[PDB]
C-alpha cells in the first residue's frame, strides 16, 4: 500500500547518504595528499580514519541498502563473507585508530618535553599500518574460514551472518573487548587530557576568549538585547580578568590594570548606548573596545592555545563514534538473551547510525578547520 513510496524514499535517502560520505571523505583524502600544510601526524591518523569511512560509504552502505530493499542476500556466500570480513576489519581498525589518536593526544599533553620530538610521520604510518594489519589478521581468517573449520556452512541460502557469533559468550566478550573497554579507555584518556590542560592562566585566561567570542557575537548581532547580553557578559569577563595577575611578574603593571579600568568603562558607555537601542553605534564602540584590548594583548599576553582547539576536535571525533555506535552495541547485548526485544526496524536504525558516523566524521574534523576549508575551496573552485 504505502510501502512503494517507502522504498523510493529508502533508495533516495540511502543513495544521498552514500554519496555525501564519498564526497566528504574523498575531499579529506585529496586535501591531505595535496596540501603540504595538511601533512602532519594528526592528519595521518585522520587520513586513515577517512579511508575507513570511504570504504564504508562505498561498500557497506550500498550493500546494506541492497539487502533491505531486496529482502535477502542476492549475491552469494563468497561475497557475503567478503562483506562480513570487510565490515568487521574496518570497524576494528576504526576502534584501534581512535585509540591511537586518544593515546597520542594524551602523551602530547602529559609528556610535553619528551614525546613531541618522537612524533614522526614514519611512526604514524607505521602504527596505522600495524592497526590495519592487526584488524585484518584478527577478523578476516575466522570469518572467511570458520565454515571449513567446523566442516559445515550453517548460513542459509539468501542470508548473510557470522556462524561463530551464535554463541552468546563470544558476542558478550567481543562486545566488552572490542567496544566497551576501548570506550572507557578513551573516556579516561580524554578526561586526563582535559584535566592536565586546565591549570594556571588558561583557566583564568578563558575570560579572554569569552570577551573575544562575545565581541564576535556583537559583530553579528541583530537587536539591542543581543548586544546587551553579550556586553554584560563582556563586563563580567573584564572584571574577573582585571584582578587576574598575568604571567609576567607596579610600574608598567598599573598599565595592565588600567587597561581593564578603561575597558569596563567603554563597556559601560556601549551598554548605556545599548539600553536605548543604538545597536550599530554600540557595535562600533565594541570595535574601539577591541582596539584597547589589542593593545593589551600585544603587551602582556602569552601565545594562544592552538592545542586546546585540537582537544575540542578530538572530543568531537570521540563523541561522534561513541554516540553513533552505542545503540547497536546495546542491541547486541540485549540480543544475547532476548531476541524478540529488538525489532528489525531498530536494528536498521543501529546499522545506519554507525554508517552515519562514517558520514559525519569529516564535519567533525575537516569542516571546522581553516586549512581544510582553504584546500576545499581551492579544490572545488
Ligand atoms: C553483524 C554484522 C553486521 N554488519 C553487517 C556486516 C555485513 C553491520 C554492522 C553494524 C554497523 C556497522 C558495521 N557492522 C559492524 C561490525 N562490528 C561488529 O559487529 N562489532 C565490532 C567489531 C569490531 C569493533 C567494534 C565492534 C562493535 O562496535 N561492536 C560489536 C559488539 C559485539 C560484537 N561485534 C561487534
Amino acid at each position: 500500500p504505502y510501502k512503494t513510496f517507502e522504498v523510493v524514499f529508502i533508495v533516495l535517502v540511502a543513495g544521498s547518504l552514500s554519496l555525501v560520505t564519498i564526497i566528504g571523505n574523498i575531499l579529506v583524502m585529496v586535501s591531505i595528499k595535496v596540501n603540504r600544510h595538511l601533512q602532519t601526524v594528526n592528519n595521518y591518523f585522520l587520513f586513515s580514519l577517512a579511508c575507513a569511512d570511504l570504504i564504508i560509504g562505498v561498500f557497506s552502505m550500498n550493500l546494506y541498502t541492497l539487502y533491505t530493499v531486496i529482502g535477502y542476500w542476492p549475491l552469494g556466500p563468497v561475497v557475503c563473507d567478503l562483506w562480513l570480513a570487510l565490515d568487521y576489519v574496518v570497524s576494528n581498525a576504526r576502534v584501534m585508530n581512535l585509540l591511537i589518536i586518544s593515546f597520542d593526544r594524551y602523551f602530547c599533553v602529559t609528556k610535553p618535553l619528551t614525546y613531541p620530538v618522537k612524533r614522526t610521520t614514519k611512526m604514524a604510518g607505521m602504527m596505522i599500518a600495524a592497526a590495519w594489519v592487526l584488524s585484518f589478521i584478527l577478523w578476516a581468517p575466522a570469518i572467511l574460514f570458520w565454515q571449513f573449520i567446523v566442516g559445515v556452512r550453517t548460513v542459509e541460502d539468501g542470508e548473510c551472518y557470522i556462524q561463530f557469533f551464535s554463541n552468546a559468550a563470544v558476542t558478550f566478550g567481543t562486545a566488552i573487548a572490542a567496544f566497551y573497554l576501548p570506550v572507557i579507555i578513551m573516556t579516561v584518556l580524554y578526561w586526563h587530557i582535559s584535566r592536565a590542560s586546565k591549570s594556571r592562566i588558561a583557566d583564568l585566561e578563558d575570560n579572554w576568549e569569552t570577551l573575544n567570542d562575545n565581541l564576535k557575537v556583537i559583530e553579528k548581532a541583530d537587536n539591542a538585547a543581543q548586544v546587551k547580553d553579550a556586553l554584560t557578559k563582556m563586563r563580567a569577563a573584564a572584571l574577573d580578568a582585571q584582578k587576574a595577575t598575568p604571567p609576567k611578574l607596579s610600574p608598567e603593571m598599573k598599565d595592565f590594570r588600567h587597561g581593564f579600568d578603561i575597558l569596563v568603562g567603554q563597556i559601560d558607555d556601549a551598554l548605556k548606548l545599548a539600553n536605548e537601542g543604538k545597536v550599530k553605534e554600540a557595535q562600533a564602540a565594541a570595535e574601539q573596545l577591541k582596539t584597547t584590548r589589542n593593545a593589551y594583548i600585544q603587551k602582556y599576553l602569552p601565545p594562544p592555545s592552538r592545542e586546546k582547539k585540537v582537544t575540542r576536535t578530538i572530543l568531537a571525533i570521540l563523541l561522534a563514534f561513541i554516540i553513533t555506535w552505542a545503540p547497536y552495541n546495546v542491541m547486541v547485548l540485549i540480543n544475547t538473551f532476548c531476541a524478540p526485544c529488538i525489532p528489525n526496524t531498530v536494528w536498521t536504525i543501529g546499522y545506519w547510525l554507525c554508517y552515519i558516523n562514517s558520514t559525519i566524521n569529516p564535519a567533525c574534523y575537516a569542516l571546522c578547520n581553516a586549512t581544510f576549508k582553504k584546500t576545499f575551496k581551492h579544490l572545488l573552485m
